[PDB]
C-alpha cells in the first residue's frame, strides 16, 4: 500500500559514502571491486544525485577504448563540441576538469585496457580531481606490478563489499516498513544469495505488488511465492 | 579539524627547486630521476603555480610521439592554432618560445623517443630556454652514447631522490600541526615504504577525515588503522 | 574399510540399460539427454563391460569432424589399417560393421554436425546395428525438421534423465552399506544439488579415505565434512 | 655439519598427499591453486617419488597446447613412439593409461587453453584415472562456467594454500635440527614473508654452508645476515 522506496542508506551505502568522499577530498584513486549485485553501481548515483562536482559513466565494453571511454566523460562534462580526435579531446579534458575539485565515477573497472586506465590515472593526477573505480574482483586482479606499478602506488582506499551485512538488511527492513522476525530471517537467507541487493529489491517489489493487487499487507508467504519464483534452484 | 594543507614545502621540495631554478637561469637540461612516489611531480606543480615563465606537460605514452608531445606543449603555451604538421609547429615553437627565459618542466622522461628527446633537447637549445626531465631511474639508463653521446654533454644537474628524509616528514608533522614523538617514528615508518610521499598523505588524509568524523584529535591509533588499510602487506 | 563399489544397478542403470538393449534389439537410434553429471556416461561403460557386440567413443570437440569421429570409432572397432580419407574408410566400417548385430554408443552427442550425425544415422541404417546418443538437452534442442527431419522420424527410444531418484541413492546407500536415516535423507541432499552422481560419488569416496584415514566408520558427521567443502555454496 | 635434507614432510604435504591420494583412488580431478612459492611443487615430486603409477609434467607455455602437453605426458609415460599428430597421441595415451589406475600430475594450470584441460578433463574420464591441477589462484579464476560448466562439475578436491604454518615451519626446524625459540619466531618471520618455502630453504642454505665454513653451528646471527640478504626490502 505505501509507496515503494527504491533506494535506502545502508552500512555499505555508509561505508562505499565515506570512501567516495575520501577519494574527493583526497583527490585520488579508489577502486571499489566486489561481489556482482552488491548494491554498489546504484548507491553510486545517489552520491551523484546528493553532491556537487560529481560525474559518472558507464563502461559497456563497446566504449572501452581510450577515445570512447573519454568521450563518454566529455559529454558527462556536457561538452557536447567535443573533438572526435584523442589529443584535442584530451586537452580539452585537462582544461575543463581541473579546477572544478570534482569526482569522476567509473563503473565496470575491469574492462579497462592498459591505456585506458593509463590516460585515466594521469587524467586525475593532471587534473587535481577524484577518480573511483567500481566492478568485480577482476580489477585488482588485473594488477596482481611494472605495467601498473606505479598505478597500485596511489591506491587511497580500496573497499570491498563481498556480500550484505544484517544490518544491510535490517535498515531495509526499516525502509519497507517489515516487523516480522521470520520476516527478517527470510530477508536474510534472500541476502545470502548471490544478486543479493538486486533479488532482495525484486522480491520485495513482487511482494508489495502482490500484496496491493490483493489487497493485503506484505507477509512472509508472498516473500516465499516470490522467492519461490525466479529458478533459483533451477538450473 | 584544521583543514588539511595540499602542499608542503620539504628538504626535496628545497633541492629541486634549487634544481629547477639552476636549469632555469642556467638555461640547460636537467634530468631528475628518482623511485616512483618520491614527489617529485607534485613539487613542479607548485613550481609552476609560484614563478612566471614555467610551463609543465606530462607526458603519456599515448602522446608520446614528437608530434604529440611538441603539440602538447603548443597547448600549454596557449597557441591554439598550432599546425598539425611536425615542421611549422615546430617553427612555430621557435618562434613563440624563444626570448621568453622560460623554463619547460617535462613529467616521466623514461617514455621518450630518440627523436622526441633529441628535438627537445635541439629545441630548448635553439631557444635558449630551460629543459628539466623527470621520471624514474630509467632515464638515465636509456643513456648508459653516441646516440645519446651530445645530450650526456648536455646534462647540467641530475637529482637522485632515492627516498625521503627525516627533515622531510619533519616538515610534513610540522605543516599537519603533529606533535607526537611515537607519531613521528610512525610517520618515518610509514615513509620507509615505497609510495612514500602519496602513501603518507593517505594516511595523512584518512586519519583527518576519521577524526573528523569522530570529532576528535588525529592520534596514533587513527595512523595505525589508515596505515593498516591499504593491502601494504597484502599480495 | 570395506572395498569402495565404483559402478551401482541404479533405477536410472536399469531404465538406460532397457533403452540401451531395446535400441540394440531394434537396431534403432536412442537419444539420451539429460542435466549434466546423471551418471549416464558411466553406465554407458558398465553396458559396454557387460555385453558384447559393444562400442563406444566420447566425442571431444577436437574430434568433432566426420574424418575424425569415424576415425575414432573405427580404432574403436580395432581397425588399426583404417585410411585417413572420409570415403574408404565410410566404405571399411560399412563392410566391418554389418552382420556383426552392434551396438554403438557416442557421448556427448550436442557436438555433432550436422553431416557428423548424418554420416552416422545413414551409417547405422545401411549397417543394420545400433547407435545411441548420449548427453546434454541440447542434443533434442538441436532439432527443435527439415534437415533432421528423417533422423527425427528414426528416434526410437530417448530417455530424459533429469535428476536422480529416491531409491536411486537407496541403493547406492545399499551398495555403499549406509544404514543411517539420518545418513539417508542427507545423501537425499545431496542428490538434489547438481552433479548428482559425481558429487555424491565424491562425498561417498571423502567420507571413506576420512574414516579409513581416522580408523572409524563413515558417519554424519563425516558426510558433512566432505559436502562442507567442495565450494558449493561459494561463488 | 649434518647433511642437508632437502624434502620434510609437513602439514601443507599431509594436507596435499592426502588430496593427491583422494584423486587418486577417487580418479577425479583436484584443483590446487595456491600462493607462488606454497611448496607444492616439490611435494608433488615426493608423491612421484614414493607412489606407484604417478606422473608428472610441468607446463612451460611454450609447452601450452593440446598437441605439446599431451606429447609431454606421452614421453613422461615413456612411449617415445609417439605420434606427432593429435588423434592417435590421444589414442595411444587412452590405450596406454587406461586400467594402469594412474594419477597424472600437472603443474601451472593457469596456463592450459580451453582445448587443452578440455582434453585432459574428456581424457581422465575416458580413461579412469586421475589428473590433479597445480599452480597459483589463476586456475579457478579462469572459471569463474558455460565453458567450464562440466568441468567445475568434475572437481573433487579444491586445496588452497595461501601460505605456511607454524607447524610447518615447526616441522622444517626439527628436520634442519633448529632448537632456538628466537631461531623459530625468526623462520616464522620469514616464512610470513613470500617465496616462504623457497625464501626458508635458501636462508637454511645459506646459513648451513657459513657455518659450515666458519666450522660453526647454525645459529641467529647466520640467518640474520642470510635474512639481510637476497634484497627482500629493496626494490
Ligand atoms: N540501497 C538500496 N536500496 C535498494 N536497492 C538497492 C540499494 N542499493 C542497491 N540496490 C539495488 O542494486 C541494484 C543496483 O546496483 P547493482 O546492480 O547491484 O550493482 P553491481 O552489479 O555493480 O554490484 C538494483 O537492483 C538496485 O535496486
Ligand atoms: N609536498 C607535498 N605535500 C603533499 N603531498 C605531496 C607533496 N609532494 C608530493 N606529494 C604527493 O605525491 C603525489 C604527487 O607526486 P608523485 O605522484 O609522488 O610523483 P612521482 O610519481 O613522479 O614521483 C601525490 O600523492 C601528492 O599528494
Ligand atoms: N552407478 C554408479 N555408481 C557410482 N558412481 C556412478 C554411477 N553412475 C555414475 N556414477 C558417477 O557419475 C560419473 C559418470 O557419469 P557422468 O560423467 O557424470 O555423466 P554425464 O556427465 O555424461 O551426465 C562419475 O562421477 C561416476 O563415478
Ligand atoms: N618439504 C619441503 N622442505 C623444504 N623445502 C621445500 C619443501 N617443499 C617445498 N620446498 C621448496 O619449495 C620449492 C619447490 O616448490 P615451489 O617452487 O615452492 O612450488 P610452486 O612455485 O609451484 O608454489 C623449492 O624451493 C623447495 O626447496
Amino acid at each position: 500500500l505505501p509507496e515503494p522506496p527504491r533506494f535506502v542508506e545502508t552500512q555499505t551505502v555508509k561505508q562505499i559514502w565515506t570512501s567516495m568522499r575520501f577519494a574527493s577530498l583526497t583527490e585520488s584513486i579508489a577502486v571499489v571491486c566486489g561481489n556482482p549485485g552488491v548494491g554498489k553501481t546504484e548507491a553510486a548515483r545517489e552520491y551523484r544525485r546528493t553532491n556537487n562536482n560529481v560525474w559518472m559513466i558507464t563502461i559497456t565494453p563497446s566504449c572501452a577504448s581510450v577515445l570512447e571511454c573519454l568521450t563518454e566523460l566529455a559529454f558527462e562534462l556536457g561538452m557536447n563540441d567535443a573533438p572526435r580526435r584523442k589529443g584535442p579531446l584530451s586537452r580539452a579534458l585537462r582544461r575543463r576538469l581541473e579546477g572544478t575539485q570534482g569526482l569522476v565515477i567509473i563503473d565496470e573497472a575491469d574492462h579497462l585496457g592498459a591505456e585506458v586506465l593509463e590516460e585515466l590515472r594521469l587524467l586525475q593526477e593532471s587534473t587535481r580531481i577524484g577518480l573511483v573505480l567500481m566492478g568485480n574482483h577482476r580489477v585488482y586482479s588485473n594488477m596482481t606490478t611494472v605495467e601498473f606499478a606505479r598505478l597500485f602506488s596511489r591506491i587511497a582506499k580500496r573497499t570491498a563489499i563481498n556480500k550484505t551485512k544484517k544490518a544491510d538488511v535490517k535498515a531495509i527492513a526499516d525502509a519497507w516498513q517489515i516487523n516480522g522476525e521470520k520476516e527478517l530471517e527470510l530477508l536474510q537467507q534472500i541476502a545470502q544469495k548471490p544478486g543479493a541487493l538486486r533479488i532482495l529489491n525484486h522480491s520485495l517489489r513482487l511482494a508489495a505488488m502482490t500484496a496491493h493487487g490483493k489487497g493485503e499487507r506484505v507477509n512472509e508467504d508472498y516473500l516465499r511465492q516470490a522467492f519461490r519464483e525466479l529458478d533459483l534452484d533451477v538450473d
